[PDB]
């Protein structure tokens, strides 16, 4: 089931999130200063999701921004480097603390080169999601039923994926390395917005 | 004496000269830690003098130096600490912390140039001239040549002054918090290199 | 329905074009000084098309060239950079003014890398066209029925595609950037014919 | 006085010296406008003298200079205006027009060479010698060095004469209309760069 | 139908070739000094082919070599640059004169990038051949029926392909350019054997 | 049929190997100092296999290590360069002597670019194996039935593949070159562990 | 007189000096024939003197020179004739034949080096020193500078001697027949370049 | 006499000077053995003198030299023997064994540098200066120039001393067994090059 919102999540539906917050975003493209934030989706892990539609030029969302900046509740992304930069560009908020399931996948799933959400979900959870609506118009006047289902499917399994990946990082001894990556991720995202988006700051160049 | 020479470990007396930040560099047999052994460790307190410590083959202990490296009350200054931190962890098992990297700081504030080596940084920021001719030499040699000893000392003699200059630039241009976060992740970046992620950015897609 | 012509469109069938002119060409290849113009197709947007067969060495087509140079009627291409250069190389005419639906696609469809006509037509218009006859012999002595249908299908939907893309450029605020691109397109095509065809003149090299 | 120094904006008296085309260049902290702030704006009327205007950090207004930049009755001469036009639009919100780019003109008529930088263009077309040693310096410095001031002025002192030489070449070789169309699209090319199309030709397939 | 021979074609079956000779070879690989010639197939254009099995170290084939060096009978290859070098390396014979249908394809079929035999045969002749046996062991003790059928299919249509391509080169005005290419082809092949196999001798380097 | 072992092969099941030993390994990835050895599989060529599960941090396996270092029994790998390095990294043993069927494939199957085990097995032996379980979690608490079947299938045909490839190396005269490659292979693997893993030591750089 | 200057075409008297092979080079406005016009044609009979012929813009006729170019009884010597043959065919419609290319000959017999330019070939084979500084100049200039005239003449003054030296090398190393076949295909190679195959080898798969 | 010249083969008297290892290099017409013929073979016993043997065109026999090359009781020292071993096998059919390659040894122990050429190795290990100017010359020349003869001799005069220096480094850094295995495979590596595997590592996946 999906709860649809315009502009911001209701304070009522924000209270359902008493722990970690699974979160994803939908934009018009991969360049934040060019392609505006259109949708942000949330899920508390109970099999339901909140889908919030963002309007052009909208620069505030009090209930959502409070959840994002809340240091007592962890935020779960799959490749948070992009979403953290977009949310900071749109609302000026620094999402923290974070768990990135793609960084976790790269650190423990060393036997494969597939670290996208789709391949992670079927190997670790035996869950099949579709990638058909990823390249659609997320700024449409009316989000299609398939678009709303795709957006929710991006957050409905992030809690369970994090738990399975965390057990792998424990088994293979890289949980501290992953924790250090999550602490730097907000800085990595802010460095992307400033023009270092295609260079590793820790390299020689 | 401008250069204090030590065999195996720094003396406790000279280790007491370091009441604050410690400038540090290393010399190895190459750029692969699991292949090329650590040969020299050079330190400087910033007063124009340096300690040069010769590391023997197969040596896995240096308690006086290792204590300074792990001491969270004294900051360690490197130029491209990503490599040296990895060599020190591979050799002694010590995680150097906390660190300041003048190369990361240079890439974050000297945005008008692509020259981020130590020689170029010392030339612009401090008008100091150093030569890099002895970097490709046998650092495991029987006896280190005098030219080798001066190159090793000159690699740490100006790191204090360079850090001060670059810190003022990061504060002026508003990226001191970005650099501090980079320094906190640097020991993890080095440990990921030792594990085989040395040629990939862990924060990228692939 | 398709109206076939040899050498030039009839003055009768040119009068059906009281507004924008959808236009495409078919050649023997992508190098204009090597591969001759074989077919030029037109459509006024009513669901019908004129298909004009061009003979080797033919250097004039009065009714068509008058339409191309007419500044009161807009010409619609999908990737006009190629067709404008070919028409200028064959007839010495500078087609103006132009609307390029591929430039428009690149400027507003920022969520995808597919900017060809086929993917544009199905997303924006839900229209499916075949690309089977694109790599055929367009200098054949008799154009096949499939060739004539492929040629017409390249212009039958350019009016409706332009309208949908224009609404997107309006919604996303890049209609002035697209208009500036269309004004430079004839110069970009002429620069290609002179040997700058593989370099961006606005770059350092 | 060969160099007129200004703080923040050009004086109204010196702005009156520009009755025709305005040669113009900028100095920044780097090549990324959203990261590297605008530091200096240099102008020259073509009489051998230059105005050098220091731009403060966070400054978003310069009415006397901005009026000259937007004035459609006076042409602005750049060398690679694609970058400067973007920096000026990002800093002041002004769309510089109309413009002449001696680099675009050089690439369109000097077809016998791949050297299209300003130094090479001034050497062949005018036999003028300029040095580029100070381009990689701190242009946000506390006080601009005299070598910095002369480099900044020399970047605009010859743009009038270079434009005249290249215009005669474009007329002779029959591509003045191609260059004029390139100049008309240049402000859009710069704005597309600021939006993230900076490393792609919008007129290509991909 | 296929006529099988060991070592050399019979003088009887060589007399069936009163005109152009379609010819192809099969080897153990693409490096002539490493991978030996295993099979050479011939066809006179009547729908039948001679398939000659070559033994290891065999350095003579009088009836075949006489056909190859015969200047009165044209030899047809598809990409003769390879086969001419192999035949010269094995028997010391310089095949001349030649018609290469791949060079002809590259010169007149300017609307496509597919210049292999398979795509040439279906577009120009509406003939479908299989490429399944191309990467098999041609030095096997017994050539399989599929291997013999694949080898013959490489020469059964070279006459008809040459005729259709020659008409295209005539129509598009590059028949003299193709003739000049065929005259240089034996030198191009000999230059390959000497180590210039990966550089264009007419370039700067 | 498959014989499962934990930690080491039983001395009873080691006595079944009176000749060459087919052997493969399964790891958590391709970097030995990062990805631990999980499984090593053996087969004597009778159609049955021993599958030994290796525990994390386990640094000894007496019965297996004795087989690996036994100079009187040849060890057969497909691409032994990787497995020899992993076994030397885990147990400190130098496997010798070895026959690598991938080196043999590259030296005699000169007509193809496919030198993996799957393509080698179907061409030379007409045997079809699946590659589905290659990218699985080999450090799982319980190896799946499909994982155990995949692991055994990697060694069940190495004897027969070696024999067929050895006959090809004899026929084409490169058996001495292959023998020289096998003698250097343990050094090539040890050079990989020391950081020369992406450079050919015999090149200029 | 070491350099004979001509406007438009070589005089009939000076054309009579060429009883055998003709060394020839051209100067253009660039490397794209359909964009960059032919400016100068230089010839030399091998006696230490050269004819330098200035080609006007839009000129499509030069009967005295064109006759020498098409004359199958006199061989034309180029260094990288692939380009010049294309420029001459595009400008005058003449197919230069027969030709000898000292660059193709150099690549076929000087197998011990990668330096196949004219300057390197003249240095090793003849110990002649020529400079290439004037190759990137305005050859359509109002008046050709004296340095331009000497560079143009020096490009043809030694082609006879270089051809003789390289021919003896091709005969010695057994590749004179390979070079002769390359020379016979060269006019077709140039015409394929003018048609858009300029960046592909027609004898390759793609 | 510092250089002993021979035509076709080394004399039996001078071949008797080699009681131990034989330093050896070759000069060819290029880097492709099947195209570029062997021209010179240079040997040195390590006493400061060298034998320089001119190889005629089409020559396929040199019994005195070939016996030294195949002699398993005397080691042959090359710098990058991979090429010379291939040229010798292609020319005479001899498999040179056993061999020591100072380049392979340099890449295995001089891990602090990327400069593994002979000139750089002689400069660091022995402080000997040699020039490489004559490597790109006509070694099939009518008469070898004196500069050619000295370059050829200097390529073998120091291989004994260089091998001794590098052997001590391999023993010190623990990779003498790796180098010995590389030397044993080297003749096979060269023969694979002659068969068309010259641009691929046979030990890689592809
Ligand atoms: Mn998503
Ligand atoms: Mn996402
Ligand atoms: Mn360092
Ligand atoms: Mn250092
Ligand atoms: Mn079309
Ligand atoms: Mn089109
Ligand atoms: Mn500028
Ligand atoms: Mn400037
Ligand atoms: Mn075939
Ligand atoms: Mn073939
Ligand atoms: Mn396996
Ligand atoms: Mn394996
Ligand atoms: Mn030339
Ligand atoms: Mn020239
Ligand atoms: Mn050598
Ligand atoms: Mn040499």
């Amino acid at each position: 089931t999906i709860r649809y919102h315009e502009g911001d999540i209701s304070a009522e539906d924000a209270a359902r999130y008493k722990g970690a917050i699974a979160i994803d975003t939908e934009t018009l493209g991969l360049v934040p200063r060019r392609d505006r934030l259109c949708v942000v989706q949330l899920s508390s892990g109970d099999g339901t999701a909140d889908v919030i539609r963002i309007a052009a030029g909208q620069k505030q969302a009090p209930n959502l921004v409070h959840m994002l900046a809340d240091p007592a509740r962890q935020k779960i992304f799959h490749y948070g480097r992009f979403d953290i930069a977009v949310l900071f560009h749109t609302f000026g908020v620094t999402t923290t603390p974070v768990f990135c399931t793609k960084i976790a996948s790269r650190l423990c799933r060393t036997y494969t080169d597939r670290h996208g959400l789709k391949d992670n979900l079927k190997e670790m959870l035996e869950v099949d999601i579709s990638k058909a609506q990823q390249s659609s118009d997320w700024a449409a006047e009316t989000l299609s039923p398939a678009q709303l289902e795709y957006a929710a499917s991006d957050v409905l399994y992030l809690h369970a994926l994090r738990d399975k990946l965390t057990a792998r990082l424990i088994r293979d001894g890289r949980i501290e390395h992953a924790d250090a990556c999550f602490a730097f991720l907000p800085t990595r995202a802010k460095l992307d917005l400033l023009g270092w988006d295609e260079t590793d700051i820790f390299a020689h160049s």
